[PDB]
């Protein structure tokens, strides 16, 4: 007689010996409890007498606003199996984090039996701008939650079969763990029709220890394809090609090879994609793999002025649930607002087969902006994208991605997608790139300016080169970078002579803004003077990563800057002649870009159907 | 199968009944734990079920940046012996204290066995500017850590034999405690080849109760010598002399006679010196003996402008770990930066035998600026000094060391080392000493100005007088100070008449700098008028230590000031004639110093091999 | 073998079921302890395994500064008896609250025996400006402190016999409870030779239930004497007379009939009075009876410029140890300084027999300014007064003591004592009383000025009327006050018609000081116009106690003000002619006082020996 029909989200609990900071993602235990809640299994919990455990957490709370805005559901059904005497209280929240009591039931096991069912049904009405639904358990005796989860009162449409896919490149140790975690949960395995791997490196995962057991667990689902290193674009395009050609799944699940999979997130994203009103992309969120209690972002959009991907409104990066729980209205109010996004990353993303077969294959961009363009294309075809809170995987956050080789792909493809979606003349984007070049030159980052000029040149060459540059651009970018001293990395600062500290002045951040202006003037005047070769062989300062800002780099001639991860240093040397030459070349290229932008818009929008075609990608993979 | 090859740092735990604030130096227990962790032994811990214990502490976290910058080690190995069912998560940090989860494991004891081994291996890659490596234990059941420690994956070079040495002076009880603690650890005794003591006081340690048991535990290693009071310089010089002459050890371990020795710190410094790329000095840090949970300084450098020793960059004094643990990124982020130092104190310092035989013996400076000069000499000879975190010893911190007799030895030697490592004319140092003399004369500290003039006069006498002033300057400084009223310490303010509180106005510090300037003007105008003798007999105020600042001593004629430790008072009296005369004499001496500084530089750089030779110190030891 | 000789202070512990906030005066348990410490008796504690208990509390910490400044002791001996396995750590503090570790010992009961002795001896050296000495107990297993206390390493001078004395007036229940508490401790009764009571009321203590048992416990020490109500002055004078005539005790102990006695405080004050360098008055502190975890004052002095009793330097009233313990360096630093006082209250005060026989009897002042004058006379006769921390009793603090009848005795006796100890012409005191009269007239407190004028008149009547006004001033003040509407208390504001709120403007406290000035101007202008009789029958506002300030009372014609304890209201009314006449009379009397001040000084200083004679008080007692 239960209203529960289809499972949407299980009540998952931490692992044996889980760190205390990560436990906040599952349960919010009250400090007044004289005993910590012991998690016997991954779906059961054991709390002692006179204890209160709140499930207003990132994993066990239901985002009712998302299930109201995009799902065909009118109400949700909470079901719990309990043993012992206690009470379960169901609360909801508004768009500003205010707690509202919904219902409450005092439960106890009937004598003669062993367990008791507690069931609530709450409408998705008051969640127009945001809000969650959660439940707290306040025990009178020793209470044990045997099982629980959220349900939809109607059966799930379709079959729900999914084809997973991960592009890998010389990361077999992590791919083995990913496949094992994918095959560990039988509920997830029951929905997987294929597991597609695109090995683009030389160290094949087949030759990795621990691979055969996970492969036997997955059975015939595992399909590994070898191909040249075509980057993330080529890898995910091969995944989608295999899923659309050789598997009969209803949803393609883009994943990454270096993620820690929470298996219930896949089921949550699948159930959300199945109950959607219209076909839509359902992506997952990212938790920091190094700080596992941190949610990296609630959602991402793209500023259409300068055309640049940024955080969605009411979103702040890096949220620590251990320090600021979901109940904290001071620091976690923005988490109670429904976040509307333009795109979602491919670390975990669900694409319906209809959307994939209609809008086509990814663009041959190798890396960067390959997911933003796909999200924008899906939106233009009438398919929105939702970053579903609760469904997430663990992956490393973002370092020197705007300085190293990536600074090439970040710019070129930025100009490509802008050719396909930026409305207007694009002068604001050119001014943004001009000031970015100014900053790069003032910070003694000349290889970045060189490779960005190369990116502008390769972009102005037309879309007909996009498939030729797919496997050969990275080599040229690397060869151009390694000819500048600021790109060659050393083991440590000891490989150079000791810091002389000669001719060093004020290099600390200014306080008042007039000091900022006078230091900018000082830095301009200093960069105008010819440098001293003395500081090109013996560095002046050993500057860390965070101390390497403009107010320090604009007053030096030669400085060792420590890399982001702290594994080495790079010797940046100031050269007025080369700086002026790179600036002149960048301004020439940007003027030509501002002049030819309508032509490039037309050409890229005309070549887009040929770039997303299946035959062109078949020729790219070598299946001619 | 284990990658462990050389023990570098043992996981040590607090003593039975250890104070809670001191326990934070070893373990960081979570407040949500229902039961406090019980340390059965000093090398094992027992935690209850569903508890978490973090080892990101001052004694159980490896300073990976130091073992990357100066050691030949490419990686470290963490080996743990555990009983029960739980999980061990090894983390690291960056230069700003960002916690990076490195690697986790879940352990359980198989049925039929008594314990399990948990081993990790982590490279020393991402530690260019700083960072630690630690591990946390989250228990599912009752979990007992039987043993654990850090291990280098290669064997240790050499033999690891050490010769420890402590100069003592009328402190036999603390020396007996130190000798007992030195021979308490078997792993430490296994590496000690000699224990040299230089008794310079009348109260001999051989006549102290409890000495014979510690002597029998140490064995033939204990070697006690007797010599006149030649200060710390002479004591450590005698220690190094005996070590290089009669012992075949590979390292000399300078220690102090009044320290509480953490035994594993000696082995940590030894392992850090043995795995060094080039020979180097591996000094230890100093924990406050009175506040046993505080670390005094991460390291010390010397500013070459005014030439003065101070805290290294990114170093603040007095860091309480009980209040600000290592995990606190708000108040402990500076402890995650690799601190480069110029020298290290001789409360615990490791000097390789090669370095000692090459650079020589300490200078005959008696007290102050001896370890600084020795570190700078080692640096000039191609040997750096590193203050290794985690390897520390308890000892008192610093009070009146800028007013009492030490103000002599601190200034004179400050000039001596300035004749050796100060590039330039040295006018900045002279201006700094001029303004310091101004501060002293405004604070009615005339004895300090007098002994500083005496220090300048003795420094301008040349290096030939150094060995003559080694056993004779202290008595002269005492006889000079006992002629001033501000240098005579009374038992209490009760020995003087009651405070009159007459003619006492603005003595509380103001809040605006304009008022600071007008009060400085008031004090300048007050130090010009002839003082009233009535206030030189009956004091005006009974001022405590903290209240004795310039905004009070410049508006008074006679005041009793309480000493730093609070065991007495001193009667400071203002005299315009004597103040002006001392100022004139100090200015004349500093003019002569600024004029003759190149001459003194040449004289001290030429006579350096003679003052650091074995024969001169043998003549000084009475040998 | 033990250096302990004389018991100075026992380590006392809370009562069964003691409130948590009161437990902070005895023990400071660590919040991390899994179990709260249980005190099976008042002298034993039982702490569980892995727990820390700090005795740096108000009762179990030794004020080393006071035992160094006023006592002949050179050190203090801490002796404890412990069962179990743990560690004791003795700490001290400086004058600013910095914790300095002194010593530490690990204890464990030897096999066969049941308890072990732990003994420390610490010199009273570094306590010139302040500081305490305490000990912390950190357990390993179950630990039980059976008994402990502080000791002097020399025997106590004299016998230590004390004669107690408590004046009472119609308080039989509290006096019986006080007698029971005084007789409950055998260590206190062993020193008590007499318990003197001066029953000055109609209801006698002899007819109170529960009196016979306390009387039988006290034995023949209880000496009750009946006499007319002569106030506190007469009661304490009769107590001193009886103690000096009919008992052979060494120290008189003034107590109050309505205090909750901590019995060990008496022994602490006695030990401090015996070991003193010179004879001195060792008084005790006052803990708030309504907030038992609060200390009212660390000490009291008297400002000589305007001659008014106030808090001593570095003394803040009302210190809550439950919220701000002694270890809190931010909110309890001032408690770590030695407080020098001018006098001490008579709720608990030890006066040596020599001092009492020499300086004489208290002055016949009825109430107020008697203990101040006695302390000043003692100080003039070379006998200082010291308020000893740790030795305290519980008693009510202070309300309306500046508006009711007490405003009379406080002013008159303020002048009298001034005539004995005020250097100069005393114009500042007259100006202070003038501005106080201005404030009283602004707040519609006309009876206060009406009785202050009577006080100025009776003071100018000469000291020959002091013994005549002893049993007659209270009735005159009462009959004069009850003729004013602001002094007649009503059961509630419901006795008057409801508040009309008519002609009520700005009554909230101004923000910027310019608003304060303009509101003072408005209030001055409002007191110039004729008052409307309408507001004299129906009140305008029902103003609480804390809201009855000048900024509200200076802009009204008739207001009900609630009394301090909240048991009634008074209908204050404004009358411009009456206020003007009271002001004129006050100015006349104050100009006459400022003119005749040297005359009254000479007269009172000449009459003081006759007013403190035994014959005059024998005449006053009816003997
Ligand atoms: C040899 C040729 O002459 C070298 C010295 O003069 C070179 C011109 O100086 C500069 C240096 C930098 C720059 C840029 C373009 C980087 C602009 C600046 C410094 C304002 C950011 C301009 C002129
Ligand atoms: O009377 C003689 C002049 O008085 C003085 C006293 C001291 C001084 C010096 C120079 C020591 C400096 C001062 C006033 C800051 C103390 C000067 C003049
Ligand atoms: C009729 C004038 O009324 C008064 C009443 C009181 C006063 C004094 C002088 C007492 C001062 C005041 C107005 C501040 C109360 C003056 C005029
Ligand atoms: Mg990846
Ligand atoms: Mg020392
Ligand atoms: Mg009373």
């Amino acid at each position: 007689e239960t209203r529960a029909k289809s499972l949407l989200q299980r009540i998952i609990l931490p692992r044996p010996g889980e760190p205390l900071d990560v436990r906040t993602l599952y349960v919010e235990e009250s400090a007044t409890n004289a005993r910590r809640a012991h998690a016997a299994t991954r779906t059961s919990l054991s709390i002692g007498a006179e204890s209160e455990v709140s499930f207003c957490t990132y994993f066990n709370a239901l985002p009712a606003s998302y299930w109201r805005r995009w799902s065909i559901l009118s109400a949700v059904v909470l079901r719990l199996e309990l043993a012992g005497h206690g009470r379960v209280d169901v609360y909801r929240s508004k768009a500003d984090g205010s707690r509202i009591h919904v219902q409450g039931k005092e439960f106890a096991v009937a004598p003669g039996t062993e367990s008791v069912s507690v069931e609530f049904e709450t409408d998705l009405g008051p969640f127009e701008d945001g809000g969650w639904i959660w439940f707290d358990i306040t025990s009178d005796t020793a209470v044990t939650l045997l099982a629980g989860g959220w349900y939809a009162p109607i059966e799930a449409p379709g079959a729900g079969t999914i084809a997973c896919g991960m592009p890998t490149f010389n990361r077999p140790t992590d791919l083995v763990k990913t496949l094992g975690a994918l095959g560990s949960d039988p509920l997830v395995l029951g929905q997987v029709a294929a597991v597609i791997v695109a090995d683009q490196g030389n160290r094949k995962v087949v030759d990795e220890p621990g691979f055969d057991e996970a492969a036997a667990v997955l059975g015939d689902r595992l399909v590994i394809r070898d191909q040249p290193n075509l980057g993330g674009s080529g890898g995910y395009s091969r995944v989608m090609y295999e899923a659309l050609k050789n598997t009969d799944a209803e949803y393609i699940v883009y994943m990454d090879d270096d993620i820690e999979i929470e298996p219930d997130s896949i089921l949550r994203a699948l159930a959300f994609a199945r109950f959607a009103k219209s076909p839509m992309l359902v992506g997952g969120q990212m938790l920091n793999l190094q700080e596992r209690s941190h949610l990296h972002s609630m959602g991402e959009v793209v500023d259409r002025g300068i055309f640049m991907w940024t955080s969605a409104p009411n979103v702040e990066y890096d949220h620590d649930f251990a320090k600021h729980p979901l109940k904290d209205r001071d620091n976690s109010k923005l988490l109670h607002r429904r976040i509307d996004v333009d795109f979602n990353g491919w670390w975990t993303c669900v694409i319906p087969r209809q959307v994939a077969e209609q809008i086509g294959q990814p663009l041959p961009l190798f890396l960067k902006w390959d997911d933003v363009e796909y999200g924008l294309r899906a939106r233009d075809h009438g398919y929105p994208t939702v970053t579903l809170p609760g469904a997430a995987v663990w992956h490393m956050a973002w370092k020197d991605d705007a300085i190293d080789w990536q600074a090439y792909f970040h710019l070129r493809n930025r100009l490509v997608v802008a050719s396909l979606h930026l409305p207007g003349n694009g002068k604001a984007m050119v001014v943004n790139t001009i000031k970015a070049t100014l900053k790069h030159l003032l910070c003694l980052e000349y290889s970045t300016v060189a490779i960005q000029n190369l990116a502008i040149r390769d972009y102005l060459a037309g879309p007909e080169r996009l498939f030729q540059l797919l496997p050969s651009a990275l080599g040229a970018v690397h060869a151009l970078r390694k000819q500048y001293p600021d790109a060659v990395i050393l083991p440590s600062s000891t490989e150079l002579p000791l810091a002389s500290h000669l001719e060093v002045g004020a290099v600390a951040e200014p306080a008042n803004p007039i000091a900022k202006v006078v230091r900018l003037a000082k830095g301009v005047l200093h960069n105008l003077r010819p440098a001293h070769a003395r500081h090109h062989e013996t560095p002046q300062l050993n500057v860390p990563t965070l101390d390497a800002r403009w107010f320090l780099l604009s007053q030096v001639d030669g400085v060792t800057v420590t890399t982001a991860d702290g594994r080495g240093v790079v010797y940046r040397k100031r050269d007025p002649r080369q700086a002026l030459g790179l600036f002149k070349e960048a301004m020439r290229l940007r003027k030509e870009l501002a002049a030819r932008f309508p032509e490039m818009q037309q050409r890229y929008r005309a070549a887009h159907p040929q770039l997303t075609s299946t035959a062109a990608w078949e020729n790219a993979f070598g299946l001619g």
